[PDB]
RNA sequence: CCCAUGAGGUGGCAAGAAAUGGGCUACAUUUUCUACCCCAGAAACGAUAGCCCUUAUGAACUAUAAGGGUCGAAGGUGGAUUUAGC
């Protein structure tokens, strides 16, 4: 049930429970994770992760990774309702333990709709702004990681329209400042940062890692409008563009992590759930080779002790429930699927 | 009536100072918007009326019907009583 190593893992006991640590909540991921699990460990008060297959086989692809190869792309995949965003959690807390420079997003689908405000830039043309966005995941990065910014010692100077610029030998902790001191030229501000990160190609200072959630909405078309009623396409946006530009496989010096989500998936069907399905023609001429993970239903044992660590952590309150038949009837129209898992020991 | 009270061809007639009836709309958050029709994200709504334009057929669109831009109120769940339903 319980696990005592967090940080080093095994496949001998699998569906264990590791705890893990508030300043690791709040530091590490303070925003990759969705609203109602955010809840629903803040109601827990006891974080604790659980082991997966996939997840465990991911980390040995950490471990026995070099760098000298190119960036690694991995493609985590599901049924819409398990763990890949999770175990995207996990390896991002592994990373963090490895410290690695991760930069980490919540949701692509934020980003290519709802938004409440989106302007002709400055920084280039025919482009549209994402300000408030742009500021949103500065600060997020901020709160994510420091002594990164200190020392990431940008090597080129940046003017801006605000009567300043900034020269060599600076940390771009003066840039996120600036992104959160004015938001409108924080897209601007996200997209030079990013580029930054890269134009650093030795990263032997650091190792980068990207993670990404929802990587369906990368690729596919936009929601948005003009205010004369014409469609917006999803590679004018700034954000969108930046992204497309950047992640390339250009700075071969480590992975990068992506999920794929359908619940939030835009101009799509229900119960897709394939790779190819999801990212499309574009998806795979963007990245023909990658690295599949199927991130499948429980396992039995899995899910018994998934059941024991709610019935310790008193979670299920009808106490008829712990018995052969309920657990039978549970299991059997629950499928194994997480999120219905989880919906049901919440509402039972 | 049967040089008409029959017959033929042009036009408009067919509006509301007003009262009432049947139906539609919404007066909210079980609501409104976005892809799917149900595990998501936001707002904290309401024009099938009027003005302008486009389209459907007609010989005839001032306006008949549908669509687009604007207008973005009344409205805050009903004054007796009363209607339909096993
Ligand atoms: N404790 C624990 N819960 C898990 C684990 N894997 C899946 N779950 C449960 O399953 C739910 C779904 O996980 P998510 O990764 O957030 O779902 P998703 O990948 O966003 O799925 P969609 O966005 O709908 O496509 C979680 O909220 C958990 O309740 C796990 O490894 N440990
Ligand atoms: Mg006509």
């Amino acid at each position: 049930t319980n696990e005592n190593d967090p940080a080093k893992h095994g496949d001998q006991h699998e569906g264990q429970h590791y705890n893990i640590s508030p300043q690791d909540l709040e530091t590490v991921f303070p925003h990759g994770l969705p609203p109602r699990f955010v809840m629903q460990v803040k109601t827990f008060s006891e974080a604790c992760l659980m082991v997966r297959k996939p997840a465990l086989e991911l980390l040995h692809y950490l471990k026995n990774t070099s760098f000298a190869y190119p960036a690694i792309r991995y493609l985590l995949y599901g049924e819409k309702g398990t763990g890949k965003t999770l175990s995207l959690c996990h390896v991002i807390h592994f990373c963090a333990k490895q410290d690695w420079l991760i930069l980490h997003i919540p949701d692509a689908h934020l980003w290519v709709k709802n938004c409440r405000d989106l302007l002709q830039s400055s920084y280039n043309k025919q482009r549209f702004d994402q300000p408030l966005e742009a500021s949103t995941w500065l600060k997020n990065f901020k709160t994510t990681n420091e002594r990164f910014l200190n020392q990431i010692k940008v090597q080129e100077k940046y003017v801006w329209n605000k009567r300043e610029s900034t020269e060599k030998g600076s940390p771009l902790g003066e840039v996120v400042e600036q992104g959160i001191t004015r938001v409108r030229n924080a897209t601007d501000a996200v997209g030079i940062v990013l580029k930054e990160l890269k134009r650093q190609s030795s990263l032997g200072m650091f190792h980068l890692l990207v993670a990404v959630d929802g990587i369906n909405a990368l690729w596919g078309r936009t929601t948005l409008k003009r205010e004369d009623k014409s469609p917006i396409a999803p590679e004018e946006l700034a954000l969108v563009h930046n992204l497309r530009k950047m992640m390339k496989n250009d700075w071969h010096g480590g992975a990068i992590v992506s999920a794929l989500s359908q619940t939030g998936s835009l101009f799509k069907p229900r119960k897709a759930y394939l790779p190819q399905e999801l990212l499309g023609k574009e998806g795979f001429d963007a990245l023909d080779p990658f690295i599949p993970i199927l991130v499948s239903n429980y396992n039995p044992k899995e899910f018994e002790s998934c059941i024991q660590y709610y019935l310790e952590n008193n979670w299920l309150q009808h106490e008829k429930a712990p018995t052969e038949e309920g657990k039978k009837e549970l299991l059997f129209l629950s499928n194994a699927n997480p999120s219905l898992l989880e919906r049901h020991c919440a509402y039972l």
